[PDB]
């Protein structure tokens, strides 16, 4: 709901927050959205987090977050298609490695993170036990 | 876009309308609502389904499906919640195992299934390959 804006600050008991977000060098980098959520007949419960990852392009390639309460649900988006991914530290750290490697000096490091993504995009499959 | 109403006539280049709905019994119990998809400067290309499982409470527990040129995803609602599942045999017959037993001489056996799906449906995650 009401959508702060800056993390370097108070805590919060969200992994998103604790794993990915504080360790983005240049969180502006990516336009990071950010609402929080309560007041709804509720009173403070979740975090809603969208990231760009390509900020030239608004919406081409975003990454978002919903932690609620008790359980926390990631998304990826790639040209208009989203996909949920399961949040885990496989994700968390290929999150990084392309958020933390821009670097005018290295486009061709950083780029080949981002097409790393991409490709393991494609291989999200949503699978139950039979 | 256009939604007909009636499958137990024309053919379909579709896995959903082959594997689970043409082998419904009873397709109408459902409420099948189905979209046919064209007419937006394209020309007749995806079909978009919906079954709803409980039929008693519009939407508690529905199952969706997007099929198109190409690709098809499937999705399980339970309760609010969504989450995406692979179309696979395995979900057609889990489909067609709930569909099917509807029965009020065996409702045990029925509500059986039905109960078997959400617990599949709590299971599902979805993983990509590093
Ligand atoms: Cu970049
Ligand atoms: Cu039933």
């Amino acid at each position: 709901e009401v959508n702060p804006d800056i993390i370097k600050d108070e805590v919060f008991d969200f992994v998103i927050v604790n794993r990915v977000l504080k360790k983005i060098k240049d969180l502006k980098h990516y336009d990071p959205m950010i609402e929080k959520i309560f007041d709804e007949k509720g009173k403070e419960m979740g975090l809603n987090v969208e990231i760009q990852i390509n900020p030239e392009v608004k919406d081409f390639f975003t990454f978002k977050s919903i932690s609620t309460t008790n359980k926390q649900r990631c998304f990826l988006s790639l040209r208009g298609e989203t996909r949920e991914i399961l949040c885990d530290n496989k994700l968390y750290n290929m999150l990084l490695a392309v958020f933390n490697s821009y670097d005018p000096n290295d486009l061709l490091k950083h780029i080949s993170t981002v097409e790393s993504l991409k490709k393991i995009f494609y291989t999200i499959t949503c699978e139950a036990v039979y």
